[PDB]
């Protein structure tokens, strides 16, 4: 029990190491997560006049947050859905970044537009780099991406005890996209077809949609429909339902994706993975 919050960086490490170490976590691994969780407040102070969220997270810090470290894939970016502001998000991050939280300061690089069809607005991207009381400690990427359909009508709020841990007790909530947009946009990526110099990568996307599936319990699936079929119309790529093909080069993508989560439940080979992620996809169409 730490009685104060860590005097200055080597404190915060030292005290990193040991959380890591009681709790059976790779130190990199819990550092990026308390960075991370240091840029999504941040972005919990960015609000509109009524005070709600301008930004939701989403992605696999949003996954690590609902799964926790143990349970969900390793992952390096902090996504984001900006849920009206355009540029205004960078110039108000950079601000809430100067004055700080809990002794963390961050400056972010200039933020840099990324062509991705279906989307009428550009994505961006830049980085944080985090200071804690003075002294950098870590780098974020970030990217924004603009409302699409439905997907920021409303939000999930998460937590994380992790600076808790470390002696910085500020509470922690997070905004977050909810499951059936995070589905949605999902199953469009790992189905989508790329043009001919580029090709999908995305094997990891069926470990997430496996981990999501199992947090919808037994929840009716119209939601989760009803986005699915939103997102698809909007992008207007390839239709609803897909077909979730798996590329030749995708096993052991999908293998080095399984590592640190061989106590879960998952499939164990890409074929499986394709299969139940298929089945997924027909059970929401299902639904009425």
């Amino acid at each position: 029990p730490y009685s104060s919050p860590p005097t200055n960086l080597r404190s915060l490490r030292d005290r990193l190491t040991q959380v890591a170490e009681r709790q059976g976590v790779v130190f990199g691994r819990l550092q990026r997560h308390v960075a991370m969780i240091v840029v999504a407040q941040f972005a919990a102070t960015l609000t509109d006049d009524t005070g709600a969220p301008l930004l939701l997270v989403k992605g696999g810090s949003s996954l690590e947050l609902r799964r926790g470290i143990p349970d969900s894939r390793t992952s390096k970016d902090f996504d984001t859905v900006a849920r009206r502001d355009i540029e205004l998000i960078h110039e108000q991050l950079a601000d809430a970044g100067e004055t700080g939280w809990e002794g963390f300061t961050a400056i972010f690089t200039a933020p840099e537009e990324i062509d991705v069809p279906g989307m009428p607005v550009k994505p961006r991207r830049f980085t944080a780099k985090l200071s804690y009381r003075g002294r950098a400690f870590a780098t974020v990427p970030i990217e924004v991406s603009s409302v699409e359909a439905g997907n920021a009508d409303q939000f999930d709020t998460l937590t994380s005890d992790a600076l808790g841990l470390v002696g910085v007790p500020a509470a922690v909530a997070v905004p977050c996209m909810t499951i059936p947009w995070q589905i949605a946009q999902k199953l469009h990526a790992v189905t989508a077809v790329l043009e001919e110099p580029k090709v999908n990568d995305r094997a990891h996307d069926l470990v997430d949609l496996q981990l999501l599936e199992g947090l919808l319990l037994d929840a009716d699936l119209m939601p989760t429909r009803s986005a699915c079929i939103a997102i698809f119309e909007a992008r207007a790529q390839h239709p609803w339902p897909p077909r979730v093909a798996t590329l030749p080069h995708w096993p052991l993508i999908y293998a080095g994706a399984l590592e640190g989560l061989d106590h879960l439940e998952l499939a164990r080979t890409v074929d499986a993975a394709a299969q139940a992620v298929q089945r997924f996809v027909a059970r929401i169409d299902r639904a009425t």
